[PDB]
Formats: structure tokens, sequence, C-alpha cells
RNA sequence: AAUUUCUACUAAGUGUAGAUGGAAAUUAGGUGCGCUUGGC
DNA sequence: GCCAAGCGCACCTAATTTCCTAGAGGACG
DNA sequence: CGTCCTCTA
């Protein structure tokens, strides 16, 4: 056997099908003449209406509540809290208070005389009408009586707010486990950064955002955390952090703006406030003011115009301002200025070239009076910051000969007004009155382009403008130019509300229907299959052959499909029966204590006593022969009840063998549930059909055309297996089906066409048939241009487990007892996606490629599919369509797709080698860092993984096979979250990624060096750490002996002695200012270094001859070339041809390992390159943690450490060869 | 260039291969641009 | 040119909760 | 009392 056959049957999960349903017949024809789905459509209108009413009233409730209330364990809580050295007993003592705090604030609610009418019709029907007081409001909620069952799950999202447990959707949850943990965390940071802020600032804080009722001090002390339960609060909180904006435009400075300029003026490092999460259900009103935007196209277009065609205002002053800039000559030099700061940057850039260049000859000229290195360009940035503004004549003095900045100006101003006038010249027809849009501005790129491009210039000449204001305060001040100025940039100004508007609403998505569910005016359509409730629900399921239909009946028919015969003749549907138990534990408690059946059967008040004082369960007040008696009291009532005995041939055990009385709930629960068909005449059902009566679906997916051939989709397999002899309860139809209506989105005459009799290109080049001419035509997204009606099917999967064991226990008890075990090592990057190594039980690599594209072959043919390439492109689409305010298109279904690929091969892998998964332990933390790179796998490729795991099935396989559909895998624990998740998850393993990569294979050896330049003296000392160095004339390299045991916290390294050599060539990563990179040849390196410095380097051992050196650049340049020559990982940026590995240290035979020629053989025996040591080391990381399995008792499998120590992982891969 | 849906296809002619947990609710994040005040 | 703190708008992405029910019971003509 | 919607565990 192998380790996969003890994992099947675990534990249960439930799913969804999803399937077209077509309607059949007259079923379409009589849905439209009684006007159902229009109905349906606005249901789903008022119903979100209705909604949001209830949350009027729900908010009410939550703030009448959280304003009220004073925490009691709160300042016991922060004590503790705040305590840096805490027993483990105090720990459970924080959790406890935790705890306790969470529960004063979900008993609050919960102890409301109220509250349970809050999730009943009650609300609906009396609470809610009489807290509105708006007639149409009030109408929209009547609306719904006699339907408010429509409501049971939104009542239960509404219950979740109300939990006491540490749960994501509870408003404790956020109270207590997120903004009080934020809070005191602020404490601190406030008792440490306190005195940075000054009187002024702390009293425009207190004025401007704490209506002078508060110190800004109180908001960090515990006492206080109540102020900010409810979302007024927290808003003030925020403000006090954040600040806020005006209606004026003024930004005014929070704690954390002041926090950062100080940091940013003494080139300290001090810590931020963090921000408090929102409460739950809140309507947020932002404190900052923020001017109000456009609502429609033709009004987009009326402003535009208005405000930029050229009687316009705004145009006015550019053509002012450019006549004023081309008579800069009538001015003094000495009175217009550029103040000192991105005003003297932007000019700079403009007139030298770069931004510093002006500072640059400014510090040159403060030098040359001026001449402790480090003090000086202090002061010199001190004295240099004390300056203002500068005036223009003041910039003249750095001008060179051939340059004037007067006229420079001229020709930049004349440069931008030039490319206004161009973009005027492409805006023509824009500007006339005559024109109106053929396609609306969210979807006509053509129109936005035209306005982006006219926005954009103004504002590249408006910030060229703004640089002249200067300071403005300077005496010197001519007058003759600020008053026109001012005037024509004052106007100019107006631009940023229009732009900032227009970017605002022609970047928005544009409106899109959604499908719409479906209820056949009933409250409680389809909410299950149960025989006994057919004429409740209005849905049940037919057979025709091998085709499947949701058979519907009329809100004035319900009976019209029970009492069909049998056409013993002629053709029959077949009807399902469907019978569920479903949670005996509560459901026969229910209904054999019941009036409805006290009646019947008198339950004995030793059966009535045991019941009402809670003897049945295992607790603090057991007693097994009571259970014992109530069980036979049940199996007594169950024969008395028909409705059940004869639906289950019921098959109990011997009463005396049950524990406890879930012993008797398990098979009552297996045992309640049946499924088989009755015969219904075909005749007879289609003339309901016919009559209106029923409403017919084919249950649809293209598995179930005519013309299907190849192999099911996997949920078709799991759709037919629901009714399969061979499924015993493995997979279980579900109640809470769904119907939906999706209007079509496209038109069908817009559709791309492939017309019927001429050859299409097929776009796979490893197809040697480049042509494929078909009959007929083809449409891109045909599907979306018809209306869809879609039905959603639950199904739950091992309803009942009978292996139930502690997973990752089980996955170490077989890795112990395995000789030879394989593992999957898998490293996640980006320059690969993912890098694929499998290992057998001793280490050697039996496999390993990247996944950057996926090999499938069917038919002989081969496809190759560059996904890295597909996620790399989408990734710039999405880039260039924020800056041009064009579509931003999805990227997540491309990466499913992607990830849906590797992990179906991870699925083959494991299947082939019974192999567990080896990862890095990435932080969450590390990925939210990576999220930028929008090809990001990591998580999603985690998430999916994970999924299929808990249910993992060869398709192919027979049904009935271990790993086929009924008897799937479950080799990880079932998905809850990632929150809840160890460093071992069935059969993955999370283990410490510490120089996985960035080592050595075939030696062990690491760089433990700390090579960047200090000072000269710590270089000397580093040169001279070395046993030796020296040149070898017969290898023409560099020699450099090293025992690590003489350098700074070396201690991980196993083996110690190293000689490291100048072998072969690094990239040399760096920005002249952006990364730019350079091949270097090492030896070559270090001659070129030695000679600049006239070294003579022939002279054997040189350590003490290179400390003779007194210039500062060669320690640098020196320990820069050591820096290149430990660094074993080398890459272009953006390139496939260059990530190779190489060592400069020899192994046994004196070889150099070079990654590059294993890349060259098809079966390599090392690393093939960089990516795949990783994911080899990465491997052998779990393979350790196999042998700490091995050293172990099975009892105590479960406390075995798997993350290997960065000391022993050398140890293990310097011993390993 | 077809789909319950998604990705990649045309796969032998209305389709092929793999994947696919829906619904509702709550909440957080990332990118991009503008504005405020600042730092190389 | 790059970057920080903060406010705003637009977009897409995604974490974590809950249900996946038949039969009693009530309202109502 | 028959039917339809609500509630419960
Ligand atoms: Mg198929
Ligand atoms: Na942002």
């Amino acid at each position: 056997m192998s380790k996969l056959e003890k994992f099947t049957n675990c534990y249960s999960l439930s799913k969804t099908l999803r399937f077209k349903a077509i309607p059949v017949g007259k079923t379409q024809e009589n849905i439209d003449n009684k006007r159902l789905l229009v109905e349906d459509e606005k249901r789903a209108e008022d119903y979100k209406g209705v909604k949001k009413l209830l949350d009027r009233y729900y908010l009410s409730f939550i703030n009448d509540v959280l304003h009220s209330i004073k925490l009691k364990n709160l300042n016991n809580y922060i004590s503790l809290f705040r305590k840096k050295t805490r027993t483990e007993k105090e720990n459970k003592e924080l959790e406890n208070l935790e705890i306790n705090l969470r529960k004063e604030i979900a008993k609050a609610f919960k102890g409301n005389e109220g509250y349970k009418s809050l999730f009943k019709k009650d609300i609906i029907e009396t609470i809610l009408p009489e807290f509105l007081d708006d007639k149409d409001e009030i109408a929209l909620v009547n609306s719904f009586n006699g339907f408010t069952t429509a409501f049971t799950g939104f009542f239960d999202n509404r219950e979740n707010m109300f939990s006491e447990e540490a749960k994501s959707t509870s408003i404790a949850f956020r109270c207590i486990n997120e903004n009080l943990t934020r809070y005191i965390s602020n404490m601190d940071i406030f008792e440490k950064v306190d005195a940075i802020f000054d009187k002024h600032e702390v009293q425009e804080i207190k004025e401007k955002i704490l209506n002078s009722d508060y110190d800004v001090e109180d908001f960090f002390e515990g006492e206080f955390f109540n102020f900010v339960l409810t979302q007024e609060g927290i808003d003030v909180y925020n403000a006090i952090i954040g600040g806020f904006v005006t209606e004026s435009g003024e930004k005014i400075k929070g704690l954390n703006e002041y926090i950062n300029l100080y940091n940013q003026k003494t080139k300290q490092k001090l810590p931020k406030f963090k921000p408090l999460y929102k409460q739950v259900l809140s309507d947020r009103e932002s404190l900052s003011f923020y001017g109000e935007g456009y609502t429609s196209d033709e009004e987009v277009l009326e402003v535009f115009r208005n405000t930029l065609n050229k009687n316009s205002e705004i145009f006015s002053s550019i053509k002012k301002l450019e006549k004023l800039f081309k008579n800069f000559d009538e001015y003094s030099s000495a009175g217009i200025f550029v103040k000192n700061g991105p005003a003297i940057s932007t000019i700079s850039k403009d007139i030298f070239g770069e931004w510093n260049v002006i500072r640059d000859k400014w510090n040159a000229e403060y030098d040359d009076i001026h001449l402790v290195t480090e003090k000086y360009e202090d002061d010199r940035r001190k004295s240099f910051k004390k300056i203002g503004s500068f005036s223009l004549e003041q910039l003249q003095e750095y001008a060179d000969a051939d340059l004037s900045v007067v006229e420079k100006l001229k020709e930049i101003i004349i440069q931008k007004v030039d490319e206004i006038y161009k973009v005027y010249g492409s805006s023509e027809k824009l500007f006339d009155a005559d024109f109106v849009l053929e396609k609306s501005l969210k979807k006509n790129d053509a129109v936005v382009a035209i306005m982006k491009d006219l926005l954009d210039s103004v504002k590249s000449f408006e910030n060229y403008i703004k640089a002249f204001f200067g300071e403005g305060k300077e005496t010197n001040r001519d007058e003759s130019f600020y008053g026109d100025f001012v005037l024509a940039y004052d106007i100019l100004l107006k631009v940023d509300h229009i732009y900032d508007a227009i970017r605002n609403y022609v970047t928005q998505k544009p409106y899109s229907k959604d499908k719409f569910k479906l209820y056949f005016q009933n409250p409680q359509f389809m909410g299950g299959w149960d025989k006994d409730k057919e004429t409740d629900y209005r849905a049940t399921i037919l057979r025709y052959g091998s085709k499947y239909y949701l058979a519907i009946m009329d809100k004035k028919y319900a009976k019209c499909l029970q009492k069909i015969d049998k056409d013993d003749v002629n053709g029959n549907y077949e009807k399902i029966n469907y019978k569920l138990l479903p949670g005996p534990n509560k459901m026969l408690p229910k209904v054999f204590f019941s009036k409805k059946w006290m009646a019947y059967y008198n339950p004995s008040e030793d059966i009535q006593k045991i019941y009402k004082n809670g003897t049945f369960k295992k607790g603090d007040m057991f007693n097994l022969n009571d259970c014992h008696k109530l069980i036979d009291f049940f199996k007594d009532s169950i024969s008395r009840y028909p409705k059940w005995s004869n639906a289950y041939d019921f098959n109990f055990s011997e009463t005396e063998k049950y524990k406890d009385i879930a012993g008797f709930y398990r098979e009552v629960e297996e045992q309640g549930y049946k499924v088989s068909f009755e015969s219904a005449s075909k005749k007879e059902v289609d003339k309901l059909v016919e009559e209106g009566k029923l409403y017919m679906f084919q249950i649809y997916n293209k598995d179930f055309s005519d013309k299907s051939h190849g192999t099911p989709n996997l949920h078709t397999m799991y759709f037919k297996l629901l009714f399969d002899e061979n499924n015993h309860g493995q997979i279980r139809l579900s109640g809470g089906a769904e119907l939906f209506m999706r209007r079509a989105s496209l038109k069908k005459e817009e559709l791309v066409v492939h017309p019927a009799n001429s050859p299409i290109a097929n776009k796979n080049p490893d197809n040697p048939k480049k042509t494929t001419t078909l009959s007929y035509d083809v449409y891109k997204d045909k599907r979306f241009s018809e209306d869809q009606y879609e039905l959603h099917i639950p199904i739950a999967i091992n309803k009942c487990p009978k292996n139930i064991f502690k997973i990752n226990t089980e996955v170490r008890v077989l890795l112990k007892h395995d000789d030879n075990p394989y593992v999957i090592g898998i490293d996640r990057g980006e320059r690969n996606l993912l890098y694929i190594v499998v290992v057998d039980g001793k280490g050697n690599i039996v496999e390993q490629y990247s996944l950057n594209e996926i090999i499938n072959n069917f038919n002989g043919i081969r496809i190759k599919t560059d996904y890295h390439s597909l996620l790399d492109k989408k990734e710039k689409e999405r880039f260039e369509a924020r800056q041009n305010w064009t579509s931003i298109e999805n990227i997540k279904e491309l990466k499913a797709g992607y990830i849906s690929q590797v992990v179906h091969k991870i699925c083959e892998l494991v299947e082939k080698y019974d192999a567990v998964i080896a990862l890095e332990d990435l932080n969450s933390g590390f990925k939210n860092s990576r999220v930028k790179v929008e090809k990001q796998v990591y998580q999603k490729f985690e998430k999916m993984l994970i999924d299929k795991l808990n249910y993992m099935v060869d398709k192919k396989s027979n049904p009935c096979a271990t790993g086929g559909a009924l008897k799937g895998y479950q080799i990880t624990n079932k998905f809850e979250s990632f929150k809840s998740m160890s460093t071992q998850n069935g059969f993955i393993f999370y283990i410490p990624a510490w120089l996985t990569s960035k080592i050595d294979p075939s030696t062990g050896f690491v760089n433990l060096l700390k090579t960047k330049y200090t000072s000269i003296a710590d270089s000397k000392k580093f040169i001279s750490s070395f046993d030796r160095i020296m040149y070898v004339p017969e290898e023409d390299l560099f020699e450099f002996a090293l025992d690590y045991k003489n350098f700074s916290r070396t201690d991980a390294d196993y083996i110690k002695k190293w000689k490291l050599y100048s072998y072969g060539n690094r990239i040399r990563i760096f920005r002249n200012n952006v990364f730019d990179w350079e091949e270097v040849c090492l030896t070559s390196a270090y001659k070129e270094l030695f000679n600049k410095y006239g070294i003579n380097y022939q002279q054997g051992d040189i350590r003490a001859l290179l400390c003779e050196q007194s210039d500062k650049a060669f320690y640098s340049s020196f320990m820069a070339l050591m820096s290149l020559m430990l660094q074993m990982r080398n890459s272009i940026t953006g390139r496939t041809d260059v990530d190779f590995l190489i060592s400069p240290v020899k192994n046994s035979d004196g070889i150099f390992y070079d990654s590059r020629n294993y890349e060259a053989q098809e079966n390599a025996i090392l690393p093939k390159n960089a990516d795949a040591n990783g994911a080899y080391n990465i491997a052998r990381k779990v393979l350790w943690a196999i042998g700490q399995f091995k050293k172990a008792e099975d009892e105590k499998l479960d406390k075995v450490k798997i993350a290997i120590s960065n000391k022993e992982w050398l140890e293990y891969a310097q011993t390993s060869v």
C-alpha cells in the first residue's frame, strides 16, 4: 500500500455545482406570459432596499448599546497586555481577560429584551415600520410581509455581528482583538514620541479636531478607549493621527505627519501611529472636505468646453502668462524669485538638466569660504535650509557663459505652450457644438485621450509656472510682475478641481446588471428536496435517459405532480424521491417531545425528567444508563413514526453499546438519507408544461450535448454520481439550491464571428494542423449574447466520516516507517513563478523544472503555454490602463487558470511518488510586500493547492477506486483559514527558508562574511583575518584561505575552513540612479585594482602588503570585489538567459560548482540554476524533519520540531557530500 | 474561437484538456493619479 | 528624478464568517 | 380545518 491510501473519508465538506437551465417546451412562453422574471428582478432591487433599511435600524441598535458601555475588565487587561515579562500563566490570564471583554460586549447586545425579535419576522412586520418615518420606505418594507423567510440568511449575517467569539465578522472581535490592540500599541508609541510635539501643534489639533473638549494625550490613556467604540469616536481618533482637509483645501496635520517631519529633519526614524479600523456596519462620512464631482457624460462635456475652449477663462491666462514670460526683461531679475524647495529642484532640472545642480553649485560657493567632514555637510545643509528663496538674478550667477537662465526659461515656456497648441489641434472636433458622442465616456477611449492629453499639458504648464511664485514674503519682490502673475495663476489653479473630477468620473467602471434570483412567487422556493416538502418548495428533479430536468410547479398547482401515475405502456420520466433526516441530535427531541407527538406517546417522567435535566449529554452531569433508555425511547418512537420508519430501513446497533448519545445520533444521521426514482407518464407531465401548471428546465452543461465525446468535467461526474447506486452516502445532494436569471450582456450581431467554410488559423505553434475549417459559424463569447438561467446545486462530501484521526499525526507516523519517502520541493518566486524539484528519501534529485511554462500533450499534439509571459503582459496592460484612464482588466482569472495547471501537475507528482510537499515558511507579511508585483501567485497558489488536497480526485480513476470521485484523498486539513494554520498542513510542510538558495549544493558553502565597507581599520582587520591571500600562477586565480572562526558571527558554519577563489564572472547590481548591471571578471578585476595602487600581487602572501595601503578607495573597492566573489547567485533583471549559481569554493575533486554546467544537461544530478537549488534545499529541509520523526517514539511524533535551525542546516548540507 | 464558470485551445467538427464552493454579509489590502507639507 | 507622512478619487483583489433543513407551529380564510 | 409562511434546534 501507499501513504495516500490511508486518507479517505476523514472529514466532511460542502461544494456547489453549477449548471445552465434550458427551458423546455412552452416553459419559456408561459414564464413570459405570467411576467415572472420582471417580478423577480424588481424583487431583488426592493430586497436590497429593505436590507439597507434594516441596517439603519441595526446600526441605531448597535450605537445605543456601544455609546453606553463601560468596559469593566478593561484596566486589568491593558495593564497585563503591556507587561514585558509574562509567565505562561500570565499569558493565559490575558486570554481570559480578552475573552471576558468580548463577553461584555456580546451580552450588552444579547441581554436586550428585543434581541431575539431582531432576527424574526417581527423586525420587518412591526419594528422597522415603527422606527421609520417615510411613507415610501415603510411601504417598501410592508411589501415583504408574507416573504420574511427570504431574509433568513441575511438574519444570520447580522446575527454574526453579535457573537462573543474571536471571529472576523464580530463587533466584539473588531473592538477587542483589533482596535483595542492598536489603541494599546499607540499608547506606547505616544509615550515614546510624546515630546516631539510643541504647544502650538497640540493646540491646533485640540481646536480643529477635538472641538476644544479634550487634550490630545487623553486619547492615549486606557480609560478613554470607550470613546473609540463607535465610528464617531474612531473618526476623531484617526483624525488626531492623520489630520483632515478643510473646506478651503488646507491639510491640517496629524501626529503621524509631525512625526514624519521631525524624522526627515533630524534624519532619525521615530515610529508612527496606527489608525483604528472602522466599526462594523457604520455608514462612514469623512472628516475631510472633498468637492462635488460629476454625474453624467453631458455634464463632463459641458464643463470641459466652458472651462477649456479658446475664449475660456483658464486659457486666457495661459495666453497671459505666455506673453508675460515672453517679456521677462521689463522686470528686475532681483525681485522675481524661486522658493527654496521643490520649486528650486524643478527649475534646476528644467535649466541644468538635473534636480540637484543648483544645490551643488551653491555648495561649491559655500566651500569656497569655509575651507570634520560630517560636521561640515550638516552645517552646510542647515545654512542652505535657512534660505527661503532664490531670485532669478542670483540664479544667473550659476549659469555658464553659453547659458543665460532667462532666455532658457523663455524657450521652456514656449516649449510647453506649443505643446498645448498641438493638443488643441487634435481637439478641434470635440470643442464644436455639433459634435455628440457615438460612445459613452466610460467606454470611449478616443475621446478620453483627447481630453486627458489636453488636461495633462495644462497641468504640465501649471507646475512650471508655480515654481516662479517664490516664498512671496520677500521684500525686493517686483509687484509689477507678481500683480499680473498672481492674477493669471490663481485662475489657472481652477484646473486642479476639474482635472481631479474628470478623472474621478471618466475612470468609472460602466454599470453592468447582475444576475438575479428567481423565487417563482415562493419565499422558500426550492428550499430542499424531501418528498414530504415537494408542495412547500415546488421544485423537483426528473430524469429521462441521460438528461436531467428541474421541474417547478406553479403557485396555484402545488399538487400537480404528485398525483401523476405511471404510463406502463408509453414513456416515463423518472421522478426523484428524496428523503433526509437532518441533524438527528436536534430533530429527534423536537419531533418526539412535541405536542403533536406527546399526545400520541407519552414519555414517562423517567424519560421526561432526563431530557428536562440534561443528563443525556456527556459533560458535568452525565449518566450512561439514562441515555441508554432515552435511545430506546427514541428507537421505540421511530417505529411508531410513519414518515420515517418506512423511508429509511433502519439497522441500529444493540443499545447497550453506545457510550453517549452522539453514538446513536450518528447512526440515525448516516441512515437518514435515501434517494430513489419513481416512474411518471411523460405524456401527462409534458401536458402540464403545455398548460403552464409546470415549468421544466434541462439541467445542462456541454458534457450533456449530443456531440460530447471527451472526458467529462469533474463536476459532471459529481452530479451524476449523486444518483448512482454505487454512491452509498459519500456524496449527498443537499438543499439550498438556487436558480438565477443572467440577462444577455452582448448583442449577438456585435460578436466576433469566424464564418462557416473559411479556414481559421490555429494558434498552437506545435500543432502541425495549421488551419481548421468548419461548416458552421463560431462566435466569440456566444454564451453572454443570450439570456441564461443558471442553477446552483450544493452537495455534501463525506457527510459521515469513518476515518477520524489527527491528519498531521498520521502523516508523521507514516513518514517515520517509510523506508524511502519522496519530497516535492516548491520554490516560489517572480523570476520563476514556481520551481519544482522532486527528491527521493536520500535526497537524490529525481525531477526538476520551472513552471513558468506549462507543457501538456494530448492526441500526440504538444502544447506549451508561457503563463509567466501572459501574466507579465496582463500586469503591464493594467499598469498602462491606470495611467491612461483606459479599461483596467482582470488578472485573477488568468492566475487561477495558470494555478490550476500547476495544482494538477503537483497532484500527479503526489500520486506518482507518494510524496509530501515542502514549502518556505513565508510569513504573512512577506507575502503582502510582494503583492505590488501583480504577477504574484504565492497565496493564490496556496489556497487552490490546499483546496484541492481537501478532496483530491483523479477524475480518470474508477469512481469507487481510492482517489476516484467517491473516495477522494484528504491530505490537507479542512481549510478554515490562513489565520489558523501551523507549519504542517497534512502532506504540506513549511520549513525555514534561510540559505536554501544562496548555498553551494556541492559543498554546503555559504557566505557568512560581512563585507560592506565601513572604514580603513575595519578593512585592515578583515584582510588580516584571512589565513592567506595569494595569487596562484598555475591557475591564474587569487586564493583567499579563511577559517570562519576568525570572523564575526560565523558560528552556524560546520566545516569552518574554506579556500575561496576569484573564479569566473559575476553580475554586479547597482544604480547609476536606477538598477543597472555590469559583468565582472573577478581575477581580471583583482588585477586591475592591485595595479591601480602599485600592488605587487605576485609576492606570495599579500595580506600584510595590502594593509600598507592608506587610500580609503582601495579598501572600499577591495571589499566590493569580495562581496561580488561571495555573491553566488547572479542574474539580470527581467531576463531568462541569466540566473546562474556559481561557487567560489572547490569540491573534493577541485571543481567549482557552476549551475550552467547543469542547465545544459537534460537529466542533471545537481540543481540547474539558483531557483532549482532553492527548491532542492527546501525539500531537503523537510528530509531533515522526516529524519527527526524517525529519531522519535510514535507517541511523541506530534511534538517533534520540524524547523531546522540554521546551525543544523549548514552541518546537514556540509556533511551530505 | 464555442464553456455552469475559468484558463489554454480547435483537439478532427456545434466541440477538446485541465481546474471550478456557491450565496449572502462583513471587512481589509494593492496599484494608479491629484492635492498638502517635507526628505535626498 | 526619486522618496516620506497625510487627505481624496477610481480600479481590482481578497480574508473570514454563516447556511447548504424537515417538520412542528402559527396565522388565517 | 387547509393552506401558506415562520420558526426551531
Ligand atoms: Mg471534456
Ligand atoms: Na492609496
